[PDB]
């Protein structure tokens, strides 16, 4: 499978582009080119290029526009020192792409046309990626729509991959400022049977109401409890959780497990590995709301952060519910979520080494 | 709200046109013109108009292509004898797409905009509306989608409504015929405080592998039991279900209750109250898979059907499980069944008295 390229002839001046990378925000701007991948039953996928970024052209009863069938990825792109340009287990999405497409009804994408898609875009983007050693990052976002006509409600029969970039700096308004959580007691981010280990936009249309609930009862994000029983913590928006327990070396690790319906984060799963190797000891089960705000008050629980690929991690310093509020610790970041923190960025900055191989070279 | 008009100057040809209308289909082809309606903070729905049916353009980033907020609806425009174009309980839609909208944090769109919508589309595509006597019609599909670029996740401010209309043949071309439902042991339409009441394209989307696994055990449609207990019947794909206990001018209807997480069918409404008229005995309320099984075998069920917009009733006669298989009655379409369908689609025709004040005129 291989790329066309064709150039975008009224790129952004280099002084816009510059400004940008200074003050990007988050999925706010957008690199001068995209990648597009279209997917019929009998080409499957083909006519891969590399084009200016523009508007896309839908007919109007397009499956994506009135039966959702669409999914998407989310990793970023750092520049190293050595001017080389790396990503952060880039593997790991483009198979969780395709468990999101199996989920979805869509067809896979392969994973070394995912991983050439990134190198094709870096190729022509590239000086869209933020200076090394800085906290900046190009974030890269690949997603699938279903494109073709026809109101019939069943898996569409075509498709289109389209991979953006978009200069990234701080996801959360608050940078590293720790945040204060709302646990939804009327709504749940999936159950059983559902959706919730994909990467679906559904999920997420449908968690719109729950999160200004959370912001109407004075808190910044929402947090997610289990559709069963109501009780079991799991996620914080589309983030993961960890729970700290005790300090210094011989500190516990706990992080709910993957339910089936839990979101497989990336970030999550190396985030255990590094604590492994710090020699933490790290362990995967459920956790209610009682234990938290015991414990948390006990002053056993003396840190709870969030994790994912945007924000990386973002300390959790109150909590608020249906039947109680209490703070974390003192209300700061904690210590051990910091150390990760900068061990993890680290890694991906290219200051700390990659024992585990995780950097993958896109240059 | 005024709408502006921008007339098609490329319409299909008559010989296209007639072609289409004497073999439609569902949802296979669409009239010359749609409805466009934009949405903004500042100036919320302007920019009303009438303009050529043609491709939509989107930025790539749009949310609606990442976290799927967008809803819609479904409902039919249909010419009477009397040279006049009908819609049945239109007011009916307008409400639910609100309700939809609300939901999905969407920006309403006023009733009168909604119909005016309706009215001016039949304006300038009467010609599309298949002739009176028959069953064939002009089916509506109004829809919002969220468009405002932005990769970050939150209610979109910038929405489009669209408006386009597909002619739709006769549902039963050679007679009526009734399917084979498999209950879905495996997955879920929705859970408690989901988005399982509003006609949302998440919900379509997450359900289609339910679909392919009914149609692989052998069965025409996926019939959903509830996320809690696994064990009460809701409804059979994207149409509600109905009971029928006994038979002749004594038989009685059950129907699953609005649980506040079942799509509260328009269809579902006007047949309870038909019933009603005719003397039926009508509940709304919870029935698992073990009285539905028992009481098929024992003859007091004699009737299952389906009901929804497009197909108005379709009846159910096999049901297939994890823990059983039984046939309703005779395996043939019940009395009850064709009865109220004839009622029904009876007074959509014109055919009937439309004593409910059901049928509106858009002209």
């Amino acid at each position: 499978l291989e790329f066309t390229v064709s150039a975008n002839t009224n790129p952004a001046t280099d002084a816009v582009r510059e400004s940008i990378l200074a003050n990007p925000g988050f999925g706010k701007y957008y690199t001068d080119h995209m990648v597009s991948i279209d997917y019929t039953v009998d080409e499957g996928w083909h006519n891969a290029q590399v084009i200016p970024y523009g508007p896309i052209q839908l007919d109007p009863s397009a499956i994506v526009l009135h039966y959702g069938q669409e999914i998407f990825e989310g990793l970023k792109a750092y520049r190293w020192a050595d001017g080389s340009i790396v990503s952060f287990r880039p593997e790991a999405n483009a198979a969780r792409l395709q468990s999101s497409a199996r989920r979805l009804a869509i067809p896979e994408l392969p994973e070394e046309v995912f991983i050439e898609s990134l190198r094709q875009l870096i190729a022509v983007d590239e000086k869209w990626v933020p200076p090394a050693g800085g906290e900046e990052s190009l974030y890269l976002r690949p997603f699938v729509i279903a494109t073709e006509p026809g109101l019939g409600v069943r898996p569409s029969n075509e498709y289109r991959y389209l991979l953006i970039a978009s200069p990234a700096g701080a996801y959360f308004k608050g940078g590293i400022k720790p945040v204060s959580v709302w646990l939804s007691h009327e709504y749940v981010r999936a159950s059983p049977g559902g959706t919730g280990a994909a990467k679906f936009g559904g999920n997420y249309a449908a968690s719109l109401l729950a999160q200004a609930q959370a912001a109407e009862m004075g808190c910044d994000q929402v947090v997610w409890l289990d559709a069963i029983e109501r009780r079991y913590v799991e996620e914080m928006g589309g983030m993961n959780l960890f729970f700290v327990f005790g300090s210094g070396g011989s500190a516990r690790l706990v992080t709910p497990e993957l339910s089936g319906s839990l979101l497989p984060g990336i970030t999550r799963d190396s985030l255990l590995q590094l604590a492994t190797d710090a020699g933490f000891a790290v362990e995967e089960r459920k956790i209610d709301v009682d234990e938290w705000q015991k414990k948390a008050g006990a002053g056993e629980i003396t840190e709870v952060f969030a994790c994912g690929t945007a924000a990386v991690i973002t300390p959790v310093s109150h909590v608020k519910h249906h039947d109680g509020e209490f703070t974390i610790a003192d209300g700061q970041p904690g210590e051990i979520t910091m150390a990760l923190r900068d061990t993890l960025t680290g890694i991906q900055r290219g200051t700390f080494a990659d024992t585990h191989g995780w950097m993958a070279r896109l240059n």
